[PDB]
C-alpha cells in the first residue's frame, strides 16, 4: 500500500504559477494515478527510496548518495541536500558531471497544490560557474482524485556567460528526458502497488 | 558489433508523431532516447539483419524458443510485414507457466525524414480467456535531439470475444511489455554504445 495524506479526496486545483520571462514549462498537467498526498509522499516523504529510483531510472544517474528527509521536516519552509553523477553526451560536452541538488518546499498544501523548488549546480559543465537551474515542481488535483504535475525552469546567471543559450537550451532539454523519467517512474510505483508481476 | 546500418538521412531535426491515443490506449514509454540516428535505429530493429531483434528479444529472460526472425517482406516499407513466435514465461499467472505468443508486425509508416510506425499484433493461446483477445502494440520512431532517436510504445486489447477477465488482462499487458520494452532499450542501447 503507498503512503497517503490528508485529505485523500478532492476537487481538480489549480497552482499558483508565478511563469516569469526566463521561465519554459517542461511539462505541464501532466496526469498521475493517485491522490496528492500519495504523490507528494513518493517524491519528498520520509522513504527517500521512491525518489532513489526516480532518479536511478535514468541510466546516465549514478553514483547516487543516499536521499535524506526534508528537513525540519516535510512542511513549507523544508529542504534537503544530495548529490549524483550524470552521464553526458561528449560530443557536445563533458563526458558527465556532478549534479548537487538542493530542494526547498515553497508551498504545501494537500487541500490545493505543492511547490518544491530544485536548485542545481553542474559545476564540470563549461561554464558551470556562472549559473544554477532552478526547476519548480508543482503538484495539484487532477480528475476523479488523480494528480497533475508541471515543471518549470530557469537558468539563474550568477556572472555572464558566452554559452548562454547552450546551458538554456541543453537544460530545458536534458530535464524533459528527466522529467519523463520520473513522471514514468512514479507511475509505475502506482501500478506496481495495484497488480501482480505477470513476469520475472 | 563494428559497424551500425545506416539510411538517410542521417541528420535531422527533431520530430514528433501523431500517437493517436484514445480512451482504451496506454502509454508503455514514452519519448524513450537512444543515442543513435533515425534510420540507425529502424534497421537494428526491423532491417534484413535481424540479428540485433533477436538479441532484443532474448535480452528479456522471460522469453524462450526464440525462432531466427525473418525479414519484412515485401520489403521495408510501407505495407510489409512479418511474422515470428516464442515463448513467454509468466510469472504471478492465473493459469498455464507460460504462453506461445505469435507475433505479427506490420510498417503502418515508414519516413526517415519523419518517423516510423511499426504495429506489432500478438496473440497469446495459451493464458485464461486467450482465445478472446490479440494484443495491439505501436512502436513509433522519430528523430531526437542532437541527430538521436525517440521511442513511444501504446497498447490496447483487441477484445474478440467477451471476457470476464477483461481489467486484469489489460494490466498484465501493460505491466509485462513494461518490463519487455526495458529490455529492448537496453539492449539497443548496448548495441550502439558497443559500435
Ligand atoms: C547544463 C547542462 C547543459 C550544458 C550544455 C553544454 C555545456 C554541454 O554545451 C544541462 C544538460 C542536462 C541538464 C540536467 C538535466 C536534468 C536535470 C535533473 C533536474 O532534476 C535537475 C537539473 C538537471 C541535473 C539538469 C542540470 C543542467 C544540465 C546538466
Ligand atoms: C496476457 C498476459 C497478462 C494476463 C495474464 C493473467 C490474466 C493470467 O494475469 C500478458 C502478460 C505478459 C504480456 C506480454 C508482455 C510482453 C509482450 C512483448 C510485446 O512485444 C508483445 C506483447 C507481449 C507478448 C505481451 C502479451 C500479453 C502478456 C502475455
Amino acid at each position: 500500500t503507498l503512503p497517503k495524506m490528508e485529505p485523500s479526496s478532492h476537487a481538480p486545483t489549480e497552482p499558483d504559477i508565478q511563469k516569469d520571462k526566463d521561465d519554459s514549462i517542461i511539462r505541464e498537467n501532466e496526469n498521475i494515478p493517485a491522490p496528492l498526498g500519495t504523490v507528494v509522499q513518493l517524491l519528498f516523504g520520509s522513504n527517500t527510496e521512491y525518489m532513489q529510483k526516480v532518479i536511478t531510472r535514468d541510466k546516465n544517474n549514478v553514483n547516487v548518495e543516499t536521499i535524506p528527509k526534508f528537513t525540519p521536516s516535510l512542511v513549507e519552509g523544508g529542504s534537503r541536500h544530495y548529490e549524483y553523477t550524470k552521464k553526458l553526451n561528449n560530443s557536445i560536452g563533458p563526458k558527465q558531471t556532478k549534479c548537487l541538488l538542493t530542494e526547498s518546499i515553497e508551498h504545501m498544501d494537500i487541500n490545493n497544490y505543492v511547490l518544491v523548488t530544485q536548485t542545481t549546480k553542474t559545476p564540470d559543465v563549461p561554464s558551470g560557474s556562472n549559473f544554477a537551474v532552478e526547476s519548480k515542481i508543482f503538484l495539484f488535483w487532477g480528475q476523479h482524485d488523480t494528480t497533475n504535475m508541471t515543471v518549470i525552469t530557469k537558468i539563474n546567471w550568477t556572472s555572464k556567460s558566452f554559452l548562454k543559450g547552450a546551458i538554456e537550451k541543453g537544460s530545458v532539454e536534458g530535464q524533459k528526458v528527466s522529467v519523463d523519467y520520473m513522471l514514468s517512474e512514479l507511475r509505475d510505483i502506482i501500478s506496481r502497488a495495484k497488480s501482480k508481476k505477470p513476469v520475472k
